[PDB]
């Protein structure tokens, strides 16, 4: 033919063979695994045990997936009497006011005192209650702060369980395909001679005893392998004719050119004339290309979709506490009633009165 | 034979073949990947870097899994005033004495009240500032706790995508690894030898197959003949031609066909040849043994999961309502307004009346 | 040859075959799955709806991975008392004047105390109400933070199961994809042609096969001959010059057997035929080359993990003990019991005695 390349392709046919023994262990066993989350995820600070209980039934589901695998003097007396009458009346009136005012003062100062006493007592109780509310808030705040770190670690260990459950899930299927290879070799090798090369020994198979082994079957295949390979120009196919019309194609062996064309088998360079036994008439060089390919996809780029900051900004609230200092004034500077020592000066007046006595 | 269906089965046997070239790339390479968790999970707000540090050694373990891949009387009048004077003078001292004692007593007490107002006020101011100190710190500590949680929810969210992406990189890696066994198999059963099995290197049979190394995997330009026009004939699942199944003949290396009586043929060509002991291995007397066998895989991701979130949340959730309390207080100090002390001015008027009266 | 074991190896060669039918379903379909994370992870208390929004694009990425799949003296007598009276009268006003000044001074001061008590009390009430406002809001904000965390633990709990279920749906999808290659392989090397290899379609060789499309995958009914009673004979791995080996004969297309001397036979039948150049490709002089090779996979999920939780928690954990404090206070406002003002009543008696005396 005249394919994409020239008719000439060069092949190495096998001149001599040597016997080859291959010992192979195809593994067919992976012990099933039970994940006890309270133990694997933690079992340490019991804070983890309680915290995991809130976490959920993750353990049940992960295990489901894995289980799948004279008269004037008298007038002077009257003058004294008039002075006395005025003085006596005045003394009582001033004293009467003194009595009224001091009496009024006593109730008022006492009223002030009770007021001071009551306010202080209530003040003490309110503050203690302020302490009670504030004290509990702090402890409740502390459990909330301490719990979070135990929460971040539990979540961290759980991220490793999901990845390890994935490794155990991928290892289990991988072994399962391996048992189909092992079933296949047992049927197409131990129980029969296998035409396909490379499926039990390099070169063809002349037997294949198998034995069971610790987790999987160990097969001691035995067969011949090629040793020295002769090389000859050969034709992809010989369209015998002057360019394409009707053509001959090698069947069971490449068509080779001696050192003209002569047929040979794949096993041995055994030149034999090209005859209708070795050829199935192929078409007139209808060489049909059929490109086909096999592919897989990779998705874990290191960066990820976006930077953390943009993602955090759409939902994050920077949140600044409106810290406040409760407003207060020390307006009660003093109540220093003073110079009451003038009462001592009034006492000096009493001393003059005592001297008058 | 008389199998589950009638002896008749219709087979299309090849009449003319045409040459065919397949160019095939079997991929045998996936770069191993290293996950830098501080960078993948963040490297952004450093809040993630500190927060992830508490998160743990998740990075180390995930990497292990991925790395796996009348003168006297006048005197008596004076004596009468003098007796009034004796009583009055004594009375004046006593009233003044009480006045001195009371005002003195009042001064110490009012001053005692003053210290009391002063001390309580000062202590009150200090306690409040401390109330502010404790309350102020609590709020800031509360704020870090609220702000940290959102950064914590996002870190967990990015980590959930890593476990799924480490799983895709783990599944892709084994999938390529089986693919290299196909590539090893084709290299051994195709490039290095002619392969009897059809469909393993070229449609139809194979007459050569040169491999070449390619960017990540081997590229094989296999060449072989493919069937082009297929003739069709009634054929028999194999039968002795005998009336009653005592023993029967089974086609070997080719189907048995009926011409337009029975004649043998190969799989490659409708080359009729008489049925002879060369083409047949004697099969048993119609012991047609059925053997149903099947291959299955399981689907587990139903959209809704085991239970609704609310029931799951209720068994452990506490609705939790803060027992908010307003500290109880009373404004009982309505007033201390001593008033009508103006009567002291009235007393002053009384003093004024007798001042200069003598 | 003289391989690791002795030349002798015992083989069972088929004597009679019986017809065998296998019905096989190779599954080639796994419906693709779309995960609605708001529904799967939550759908419940809308707290899980809003909280998940903080988690971010976990849903988008997981979906990408899954989508990948004497007359004068008398006047003087009274006058001398009157002279004392003149001082006494003036003194009485002077004492009263002090009384007026002091009581006036007291009034302003006691009123100064009154304002002090009133102002402090009012301010005290306002500050406390504000203490209640700040403390009250903190508690409610504390409550949302505690309540949100439990919804956060459960949402993160359900999200952990999604990562494992997305991994099972991802592993099932590739596993089906390899299965379609088996199905493509059987269709090309079985339904479209007779297959030399045993095992690909029917125990024993294959004499025809018909596929038929089935609910999710192809159901192939295959028919072929299968061996029934197998004769056993001593056979030789290979046969040499029956001496120190110079060159040897190796069975080709069939084992070499010893009768009850050596005689060749095919794999299909114990048909003894003399060893001849047709059945032997000359092998080398017992160059028996061993080539040990094996297939292995690795297991990583030991129950324990790298370290106990406590050590891991300790390196980063802060036990954190709240410095709870009780704001310091003193109840020093002892009763200001001004008392014994009853002496004012005693002073009143003094006035009464002289008012009567007048
Ligand atoms: C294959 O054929 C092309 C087209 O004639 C030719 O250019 C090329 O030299 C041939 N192959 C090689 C690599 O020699
Ligand atoms: C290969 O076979 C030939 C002919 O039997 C023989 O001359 C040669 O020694 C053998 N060995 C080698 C070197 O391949
Ligand atoms: C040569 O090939 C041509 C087509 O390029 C064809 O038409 C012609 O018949 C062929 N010649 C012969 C007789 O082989
Ligand atoms: C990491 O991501 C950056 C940006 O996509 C890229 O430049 C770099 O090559 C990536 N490395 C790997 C090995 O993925
Ligand atoms: C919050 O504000 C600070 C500056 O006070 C800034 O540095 C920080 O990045 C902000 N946080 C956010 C919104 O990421
Ligand atoms: C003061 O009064 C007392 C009691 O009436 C009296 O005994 C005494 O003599 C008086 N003293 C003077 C200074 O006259
Ligand atoms: C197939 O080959 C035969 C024999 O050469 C020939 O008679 C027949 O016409 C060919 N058919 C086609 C499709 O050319
Ligand atoms: C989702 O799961 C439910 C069972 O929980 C099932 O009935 C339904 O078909 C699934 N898909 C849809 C369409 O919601
Ligand atoms: C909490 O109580 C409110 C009001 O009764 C209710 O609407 C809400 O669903 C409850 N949350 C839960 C599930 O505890
Ligand atoms: C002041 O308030 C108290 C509260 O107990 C009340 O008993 C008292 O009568 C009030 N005084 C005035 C001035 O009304
Ligand atoms: C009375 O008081 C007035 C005003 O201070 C003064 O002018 C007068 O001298 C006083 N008289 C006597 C003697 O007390
Ligand atoms: C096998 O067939 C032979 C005749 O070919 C017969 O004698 C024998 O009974 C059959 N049974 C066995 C041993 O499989
Ligand atoms: C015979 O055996 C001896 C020792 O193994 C060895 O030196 C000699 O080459 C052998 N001859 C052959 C080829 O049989
Ligand atoms: C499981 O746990 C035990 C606890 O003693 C430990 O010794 C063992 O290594 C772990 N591995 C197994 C058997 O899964
Ligand atoms: C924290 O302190 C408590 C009380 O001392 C102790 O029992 C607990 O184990 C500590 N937790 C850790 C691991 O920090
Ligand atoms: C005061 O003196 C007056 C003089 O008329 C008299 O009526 C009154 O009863 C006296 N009061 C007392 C209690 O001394």
């Amino acid at each position: 033919v005249d394919q994409l390349n020239s008719s000439y392709f060069k092949l190495s046919i096998p001149t001599n063979f040597s016997f080859g023994v291959t010992q192979e262990y195809i593994q067919t066993t992976i012990q099933k695994v039970t994940v006890d989350c309270k133990q694997y995820v933690c079992n340490g600070f019991q804070k983890c045990e309680q915290l995991l209980r809130e976490y959920g039934q993750f353990c049940s589901k992960i295990n489901q997936a894995l289980h799948g695998a004279q008269q004037v003097l008298s007038e002077n007396q009257k003058l004294i009497a008039n002075k006395f009458n005025q003085a006596l009346g005045a003394m009582q009136t001033g004293f009467t006011t003194t009595n009224e005012a001091f009496q009024k003062v006593q109730d008022a100062v006492n009223n002030n005192a009770q007021a001071l006493s009551k306010l202080a007592s209530e003040l003490s109780n309110t503050f203690g209650a302020i302490s009670a509310s504030i004290g509990d808030i702090i402890q409740r705040l502390d459990v909330l702060e301490q719990d979070a770190q135990i929460d971040r670690l539990i979540n961290g260990r759980l991220t490793t369980l999901n990845a390890f459950v994935a490794q155990q899930l991928v290892r289990s299927e991988s072994a399962a395909l391996s048992a189909q290879l092992a079933k296949d070799k047992v049927n197409e090798c131990v129980k029969a001679q296998s035409k396909r090369s490379g499926f039990c020994g390099q070169g063809t198979h002349i037997v294949s005893f198998v034995v069971n082994a610790p987790n999987g079957l160990y097969f001691m295949h035995v067969g011949y392998y090629p040793s020295n390979h002769i090389e000859v120009v050969s034709a992809y196919g010989l369209c015998d004719a002057a360019n394409p019309t009707n053509c001959i194609a090698p069947v069971n062996g490449y068509f080779i050119k001696t050192n003209e064309w002569s047929y040979t088998g794949s096993s041995f360079y055994a030149p034999e004339p090209i005859t209708s036994l070795n050829t199935k008439y192929v078409a007139p060089q209808v060489t049909y290309q059929n490109i086909s390919t096999n592919l897989p996809p990779p998705l874990l780029g290191n960066s990820t979709g976006i930077d953390f900051q943009d993602e955090l900004d759409e939902f994050f609230k920077n949140v600044s506490t409106s810290i406040p200092n409760f407003g207060s004034l020390t307006q009660i500077n003093t109540t220093l009633l003073d110079l009451t020592y003038e009462m001592l000066s009034l006492q000096q007046v009493v001393k003059a009165l005592n001297e008058s006595y």
